[PDB]
């Protein structure tokens, strides 16, 4: 017995990213770097959860037996670890791990490696720690090769985190269609996660229909949701531009509503540029319009 999916994602609610930070190629070469602050004043904001984007690539050797930097590992902890003594409940991942996209027979057991020594590193942090295999899985990759990614690093995770829940992509959405997975693994602590994808990248949101298009991508996972037996959660949501600002604050309020409406669990993507950032780790100080708009 231990903490199930369903009870992870109602306390979960709605939360942030520490975006284009630990997932940059490097921490601070894009926005500023990890500081504790930052998570003294995400609990002021009302955050519930934390995501943390994490690029390993370069922080892990490049040949065998692809050991990842202590020095790193010790960093992420030390971030893993403010959010969690703060009570947030905290999501780290791969992110930006391209490679293991562009060749995934020779890129994958490197990938194992990589999530060997995470789930070993951290193997006894509070349940509040998840583990998102990675990021947005579809795309350069076939439909097999997701499902056997996430089967054998979920295998590897389970090894030393017998209970600890873990995230893999349930599905995506666009303005045409949505795409859910029927293949799930056969786990008791799992979350589904969905982000917007589009395969054909080769208008500016906000309007009427747009509202509507997510009401009804929202209705069909929820129902996936219900009939697999498994929670939702969008790790990511609101990474567009908007025609306004009025529109900006619309569409927050509006996406937040509809997610926790259908007990789904989110993270609102925020890179930390003044640009879709709500905290300002400068100055300290919150779009205060858009945290409303979230609560
Ligand atoms: O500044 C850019 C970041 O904003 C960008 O972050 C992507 C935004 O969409 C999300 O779905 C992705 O997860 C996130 O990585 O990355 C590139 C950077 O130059």
């Amino acid at each position: 017995k231990a903490v199930d999916p369903f009870e992870m994602v109602r306390k979960m609610g709605m939360g942030t990213n520490l975006g284009n930070t630990l997932e940059a190629p490097y921490e601070g070469s894009w926005s500023k770097s990890a500081m504790e602050y930052y998570f003294d004043d995400f609990k002021a904001a009302g955050y519930k959860n934390v995501r943390i984007p994490v690029r390993w690539d370069n922080h892990t050797m490049r040949t065998y037996p692809y050991t990842i930097d202590k020095a790193f590992l010790d960093r992420v902890e030390q971030v893993v670890d403010w959010s969690l003594s703060r009570g947030f409940v905290t999501i780290i991942n791969s992110h930006h791990d391209d490679w293991i996209k562009e060749d995934y027979n020779g890129n994958i057991e490197r990938f194992e490696k990589i999530w060997e020594q995470i789930a070993e590193r951290f193997k006894n942090k509070s349940e509040n720690l998840l583990f998102e295999i990675m990021n947005e899985p579809f795309g350069n990759i076939t439909d097999e090769q997701i499902d056997d990614m996430n089967s054998r690093i979920l295998k590897i995770i389970r090894k030393t985190n017998p209970t600890r829940i873990v995230i893999i992509g349930g599905g995506y959405w666009n303005s045409y269609n949505t795409l859910v997975n029927i293949k799930i693994p056969d786990d008791p602590y799992l979350i589904g996660t969905f982000h917007y994808y589009d395969p054909y990248e080769f208008g500016t949101w906000g309007t009427q229909e747009d509202m509507d298009t997510v009401v009804r991508v929202f209705d069909f996972v929820k129902s996936w949701s219900d009939r697999n037996n498994i929670p939702v959660y969008f790790g990511a949501f609101a990474v567009m531009a908007y025609a306004d600002r009025t529109s900006r604050v619309k569409w927050y309020d509006f996406i937040s509503d509809a997610a926790l409406e259908r007990g789904f669990a989110c993270s609102v993507w925020d890179n930390g540029v003044f640009d879709m950032a709500i905290y300002n780790r400068d100055t300290r100080t919150f779009d205060t319009e858009i945290l409303n708009a979230l609560f």
